[PDB]
C-alpha cells in the first residue's frame, strides 16, 4: 500500500552522479521545495556531500546539466538581522543527514541556529527545525525557532541556479498582522528565459523590510528590478511555529492567489503533506511488483524501482492554473480545454521517456502529448517564424528537438483528436530544418553524421505526422528523405571482423563523397554532440532493416553488435563501445533481438540495470569526479551504473528529467522503446516475479517472470494470453490492452525468440 516508503529521494543527489533533487514535490508538481547546499551544491541546489544549508528554492528542474535551472525563490530562517542586503554566506547553517528526512511530497531538516548582525552572523546555540512539504502548485514551510529567538525569514528573489534576469516583489500586510508578497522571477536556461509569478503568505503575524539593486534595507512595501527581496520578522512568542505558504502561477499573481486558495485552502501543514503522500501513493500504485528474495535479496531492487518510477513523474511540469489556463508563447493567456497543460521540455535527451510514460500512465502522456502539440501550435500562432528560442517561456524548461518523433509516438500508438495539430506541423517543420539545396543533391551534411542521422529520425517523425493529417505527398518526401542517412554515410567496411567480413559503420563524409578519415570509438569524433561513430551508428531507430543491409548484410550487423559489447574481450573494458552514461546509444542492449541473439539482449538488460558493467565511456570530457579524459574513463571501470545511493549514477550521468530513472522502469518491466515514434517495445530481461499495470478503468498489464533471479535473467520460452509467444517485441495495444505475458526464466541462454515476427522497420513495412 504505502510505495512512497519505498522511494529514497537522495538517490543521484551527490556531486555530480545524477543531478537529481531531494526537493519536496507532488508527481510532475510545478513547485519544486529543494534545499540548497553550501558552498558547493549540485546543478538543483543540493550536493548529499556538504555539510551547510542556506534555505530552501521552489522552482527547479530535475538531472539537468550546465549549472542546472530555476532555483528562484529562496527562503532562509534565521535569528540574526539585516541592516541591508544579506551576504549570502550569512546564510549558511550546520546540518547532518542524521537530523534529515525524506519522501515523496516532504522534505525535513535540523539547522543548526544562526544569529547576530549582517556580516557578524553566526553560528548560535540551538536547532530550527524545518519542514516543507508541496502541492501541485503550492510549497508549505513549518519552522521551530529556539525559545527566546526572534525568528526571521529571508525571502531572496534575486537566487537562480543559472541567471536571474528580473524580479519583483510587492509587500501586504492583512487586519490580522500576516504578510502576503508576491510578484515576478524571471530566470534564464540553455535556450531560453522563463518568468513566474508568486504569492508567500505568513501564517503568523510579521513585520516585513525590502530591498532592490542599491542593496538598500528599506520599509518601502514594492521592489521592481533584477537583485531584490524581503525580510519578514516575526514575533518571538511565535518561536514555536513559524508558517509559511508559497504558490506559483505561469499566468499571474493574482491566480498564484485563487491557486492557493483551492490548494490549500485552510488545511493545515500536516495534512498537505499527508494528501501528497497519498497522491504518491495512487501514482506509484500504478505499478505493483512481486519480487522473491531470488531476484532481489536485500529489497534494495524493488527500492530502486519506486526511487526511478517516483523520478519518472516530474517533467514536463504541471503548467496550468487551477481555473484551467496556461501561459503560451505569445505572452497570452489561454484556456487548456478538457486537458491538462504541461510544459518544460529536454526533448533532445529524453525523446525516449515519453514512449514508456504511455505504457504506465497512458492519460498522463496523452495530456503530454497534447501540450506539446499546443506548444509548437502557438509558436506557429505568433506569426513570426521564430524558434521556441526566442520566447519567454511559462515554466523553466530546456531544448525542443525530436518533439516530431514523440508526436509521432502517439500518433503511431492509436492517440486521436489532437487539437491544433495543423498548426502544430509547420512549427515542427521548420524544427526540424531543411537539407540545403547541395545537402539535397548529394543526401547528407558535409562532415557532419550526427545532424545527418538526426534530421533523419526528425524526418520519420515528421512523416507520421503528415500521414496523420493527410500530407500524403509530404508524407512520401519525409520517408525518402530519412532513408538518407542510413544509405549515404553506412561506409562498408569501416570495421574487419575477425573473421574478414566487412562491416559498415556511420562514417563522416566529404561534400565530394570522398570517405573522411575518423577513428569510430573517439568521443566527440567527426562533429559529434557527447558521443561516438559506433554509438551514433544506431541513431536511425524507425530502419533497423535498412541499417542492417547499409552494413553489409545479417552477419555483418550480428558481429559489430558483439562488437559494439566487448563480447570477444569480457574482461577487457577497453573493448566496451557502448556507453551508460549518456543517451545516444540508450536503445543499444535491445538490438541483440534483431541479430537474432535475444539472450544477449537478456543478459546486457539485467547486467546493465542492476549488475556491474564495464565502463568505458563518460558522458562529457572530463570529470574531477573520476579519472578521466577525452570523454572516458581513464582506466575503464568496472561498476554498477545505477545505485541506490547518493552517487546514484555514473559520474557525469545526467538524469535528463527522469529519462535515465525512466529507462530502469522500463527495463525492470522487460519492455524497452528501441523505435520511439513507433507503436512497438523491445523484450528485455523483467527483473521481477510480477509485475502489474493497473490502467485507470482497473484493467492492467501483467508481464510475470517465472522463476526470475540474480542468476536466472535469460527467457527460456513464453505465452502471450495463454498461447505460445515467441516474438521479441510486442505492440502497446498489447499492453494497454491487459494482456498476460508470461515468461519462464532460467539460468542459461536458450534459443526462444530466434524465430521472431520481423519488428517495425520503416522501409519493410
Ligand atoms: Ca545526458
Amino acid at each position: 500500500a504505502d510505495y512512497a516508503s519505498l522511494v529514497d529521494v537522495f538517490v543521484g543527489t551527490e556531486g555530480d552522479f545524477g543531478n537529481d533533487m531531494p526537493a519536496a514535490q507532488a508527481p510532475n508538481g510545478l513547485a519544486k521545495v529543494n534545499p540548497r547546499t553550501t558552498p558547493g551544491r549540485n546543478n538543483t541546489g543540493y550536493d548529499y556531500a556538504q555539510s551547510k544549508i542556506s534555505g530552501f528554492t521552489h522552482t527547479n528542474l530535475d538531472g539537468v546539466g550546465g549549472s542546472g535551472g530555476g532555483g528562484d525563490l529562496l527562503v532562509v530562517p534565521t535569528s540574526g538581522s539585516y541592516t541591508a542586503r544579506p551576504g549570502t554566506g550569512t546564510y549558511a547553517h550546520p546540518f547532518s543527514h542524521d537530523d534529515e528526512d525524506a519522501g515523496p511530497g516532504f522534505y525535513s531538516v535540523g539547522l543548526g541556529n544562526v544569529a547576530g548582525t549582517d556580516g557578524a552572523i553566526t553560528g548560535a546555540p540551538g536547532t530550527i527545525e524545518a519542514e516543507v512539504a508541496a502541492a501541485t502548485r503550492s510549497g508549505v514551510h513549518r519552522y521551530a525557532f529556539p525559545a527566546g529567538s526572534t525568528p526571521s525569514l529571508v525571502v531572496d528573489l534575486e537566487t537562480n541556479n543559472t541567471s536571474r534576469r528580473s524580479s519583483s516583489v510587492q509587500v501586504e500586510t492583512r487586519a490580522d498582522g500576516t504578510v502576503e508578497l508576491s510578484g515576478q522571477v524571471t530566470g534564464y536556461f540553455y535556450n531560453a528565459a522563463y518568468t513566474l509569478y508568486y504569492t508567500a503568505r505568513t501564517l503568523q503575524p510579521a513585520t516585513v523590510q525590502t530591498w532592490g539593486d542599491d542593496d538598500r534595507l528599506v520599509d518601502a512595501t514594492a521592489q521592481d528590478g533584477v537583485d531584490t527581496g524581503a525580510i519578514l520578522t516575526f514575533d518571538p512568542a511565535d518561536a514555536g511555529e513559524i508558517g509559511l505558504q508559497v504558490t506559483l502561477s505561469p499566468v499571474s499573481v493574482e491566480q498564484a492567489r485563487i491557486d492557493q486558495q483551492v490548494e490549500l485552502g485552510d488545511l493545515s501543514f500536516d495534512a498537505i503533506r499527508d494528501r501528497t503522500r497519498a497522491e504518491w501513493n495512487a501514482t506509484l500504485g500504478r505499478v505493483a511488483i512481486d519480487a522473491s528474495t531470488a531476484t532481489d535479496p536485500t529489497g534494495e531492487l524493488q527500492r530502486l524501482f519506486y526511487t526511478h518510477l517516483y523520478r519518472m513523474f516530474a517533467m514536463p511540469m504541471n503548467a496550468t492554473s487551477t481555473s484551467g489556463t496556461y501561459r503560451g508563447v505569445d505572452g497570452a493567456v489561454h484556456a487548456a480545454q478538457g486537458f491538462t497543460y504541461y510544459d518544460s521540455w529536454a526533448t533532445w535527451d529524453d525523446f525516449r521517456k515519453f514512449s514508456v510514460i504511455a505504457y504506465i500512465d497512458p492519460a498522463l502522456y496523452r495530456d503530454m502529448v497534447q501540450s506539446l502539440v499546443y506548444l509548437f501550435a502557438d509558436a506557429e500562432a505568433t506569426g513570426t517564424g521564430g524558434g521556441l528560442g526566442g520566447f519567454v517561456h511559462s515554466v523553466p524548461t530546456v531544448r525542443w528537438e525530436r518533439s516530431s518523433v514523440v508526436v509521432a509516438d502517439a500518433i503511431a500508438k492509436g492517440f486521436d483528436g489532437f487539437d491544433r495539430l495543423d498548426e502544430a506541423y509547420p512549427a515542427l517543420q521548420r524544427l526540424v530544418g531543411q537539407y540545403s539545396a547541395d545537402e539535397l543533391r548529394r543526401g547528407y551534411v558535409a562532415g557532419n553524421p550526427g545532424a545527418s542521422v538526426q534530421r533523419g529520425y526528425d524526418q520519420y517523425g515528421l512523416s507520421v505526422i503528415a500521414d496523420e493529417l493527410g500530407l500524403t505527398e509530404e508524407a512520401e518526401t519525409l520517408r525518402e528523405q530519412a532513408s538518407w542517412p542510413i544509405e549515404k554515410l553506412t561506409k562498408p567496411g569501416a570495421w574487419t571482423a575477425a573473421d574478414g567480413t566487412q562491416v559498415g559503420l556511420l562514417t563522416p563524409r566529404a561534400a565530394d563523397g570522398s570517405w573522411q578519415s575518423a577513428d569510430h570509438a573517439k568521443f566527440e569524433a567527426a562533429g559529434l554532440y557527447q558521443g561516438t561513430l559506433w554509438q551514433y551508428h544506431w541513431y536511425d531507430a524507425y530502419d533497423m532493416d535498412a541499417l542492417v543491409e547499409a552494413m553489409g548484410g545479417h552477419e555483418a550487423a550480428r558481429l559489430g553488435m558483439r562488437h559494439m559489447f566487448g563480447e570477444h574481450a569480457p574482461d577487457d573494458g577497453k573493448a566496451m563501445l557502448h556507453s551508460n552514461a549518456n543517451e545516444i546509444d540508450l536503445q543499444a542492449p535491445y538490438l541483440f533481438n534483431y541479430t537474432g541473439e535475444p539472450s544477449l539482449t537478456q543478459k546486457w538488460a539485467r547486467a546493465i540495470y542492476t549488475k556491474e558493467t564495464w565502463n568505458r565511456y563518460i558522458a562529457t570530457g572530463s570529470s574531477s569526479a573520476v579519472p578521466s579524459g577525452g570523454g572516458e574513463f581513464t582506466p575503464p571501470l568496472k561498476t554498477k551504473v545505477y545505485r541506490l545511493d547518493p552517487r546514484g549514477m555514473l559520474p557525469t550521468m545526467d538524469n535528463d528529467a527522469g529519462t535515465m530513472s525512466t529507462m530502469f522502469v522500463a527495463a525492470a518491466v522487460g519492455l524497452f522503446p528501441v523505435t520511439a515514434g513507433s507503436s512497438q517495445f523491445q523484450v528485455g530481461s523483467p527483473f521481477f516475479d510480477s509485475t502489474t499495470i493497473t490502467y485507470d478503468d482497473g484493467s492492467a498489464f501483467t508481464v510475470t517472470a517465472d522463476g526470475v533471479s540474480e542468476d536466472a535473467f535469460y527467457v527460456q520460452s513464453a505465452t502471450l494470453d495463454g498461447a505460445t509467444f515467441g516474438n521479441t517485441w510486442v505492440d502497446y495495444a498489447t499492453v494497454v490492452g491487459g494482456a498476460d505475458l508470461a515468461f519462464r526464466m532460467g539460468e542459461q541462454p536458450s534459443d526462444w525468440g530466434t524465430d521472431t515476427a520481423p519488428a517495425f522497420s520503416m522501409s519493410t513495412a
